[PDB]
Parts: C-alpha cells; structure tokens; sequence
C-alpha cells in the first residue's frame, strides 16, 4: 500500500531540481539512488496515499480534473495505478501528464482516480471523497 | 570572426554543470541568457578553441572531427553539434551544445583542428590560424 516515483539525472541535471519539482507533488519518505551509467536514478517512496495530497489539491488548483481521470483510469493495470507527468513542467510547479514516473499499490485502484480525479459539471468536482484508507 | 556555443538549460539542469561541460573544450570570453534557458557562449579568438584542439589529439579522433567539421561549414561559418551529457562527463562526442564559428577561411579552421591522418598520425601540424 505504498507509492514510488522514479526519475532519472543526468550529468547536465541538479539532483536536487529534480527532487524539488517533485516534492511539488509528492511528499516521498524514503529514497536510494541508483545508476545506469553516467545516469542516476532516483526512487522515492512513501507509505500512505497521504504523501498524494499535494497532487490531490494541484489538480484541482489547476482545473485539470478531467484530463487527470483519463490519464490515471488509463493507467490502471491491475492492483497498481502507473502514470508520467511532464518533468520540466513539474520543475515549474506545473502538473501535466504524459519523465517523472508515478507507481501506485492499492487494492482498490479506481478508489485512488475518484479520490483525486472525480467526474466534473462545468469544472465543478460531482463528489470529494477522504482519502482512501 | 567569432566562436559561438549555444546550450539549453531546463529547469531540472543546473547552468554550471552546463557551463562546465562547454567548459572542458571551449574558453568563452562573454556570455548572455519559454520555460527553458538558452545560453550563448562566445569568443573573438581562435585560442578559445585550443582545449577542443587537444582533446582531438589526446583522445586520437582526428579523422572523426575532420569529417563532422568539413560538412559542417556552410560559407564562411562552420556548425556542428556535441553530445550535451558525454561532454557533462568530459567526454567529446560529435552529434544539444551548438558550435558556430565565423571565419574567412574555413578549411583552415578544420585542417588546424583536424588535421588528415595516414595510420593514425596528423600528415601537418599548422598553427591558429591568425586572429
């Protein structure tokens, strides 16, 4: 029941820009780097859907609700929710969907798209459900 | 007559390690600055090229560069391309780092940096060419 976000650095890359753009969304607990050559790759994981909070409320800020339900209902496979958001807009503070890769291990994965993707009438969200347990 | 590198920085680079890589073989004399960052690096002299110089040398490319650097002039400039990352490393990889160099007599920019090679020795050893 935990989430992971991978993400890559390359040698013209800041590690830290890269962890700052996504500690815009994503409150991760832990991390270990690894590597691929000259190419470190960063996996930063969280254990509860809580570290998603600042992803819930920047959907919202930004009125992208609609296109995140797509994205992230695409992204469903079977226990586990997989989407990329667009790395340079995330260093801007800007959430768009596609790296900075998203991994999520949830039982009840379409519980996660509802809870920060509901469906919408004139951009207003039908429901706000709590975060799933 | 100038030498001009120009290079992307984006929000997740860091402009010195960018500066840094332009930096293992071009010696700039200024430099200037959507959501990324272009920068332009330029010289007046030929000398601002002689780290570039070495390298070709060192790392025994010379017929490599030859072949990039003579399709690469157009007139009376010479463009090619690097490999952004390798170079981070220190590492010269013809192709994101833009050069661009202005001058009258291009071959000679070429024949200076990269010389012909017969079993694997420079054939002539010119000087900068002059300016």
């Amino acid at each position: 029941d935990k989430v992971m976000v991978v993400a890559e650095v390359r040698p013209s890359e800041d590690v830290n820009k890269v962890l700052s753009a996504i500690s815009n969304f994503f409150d991760f607990e832990k991390m270990n780097t690894r590597k691929e050559g000259i190419i470190d790759i960063l996996v930063l994981e969280a254990r509860t859907l809580k570290s998603l909070l600042k992803f819930h409320r920047v959907l919202r800020n930004e009125r992208i609700l609609d296109s995140a339900r797509k994205y992230l209902m695409k992204g469903i496979e079977g226990n586990t929710i997989a989407f990329m958001i667009h790395k340079q807009a995330a260093a801007v503070g800007v959430l768009s969907f596609v790296a900075i890769k998203f991994y999520i291990e949830y039982q009840n994965p379409k519980e996660i798209v509802d809870w920060l993707a509901p469906k919408t009438a004139h951009g207003v969200p039908l429901w706000d459900n709590p975060v799933p347990p």
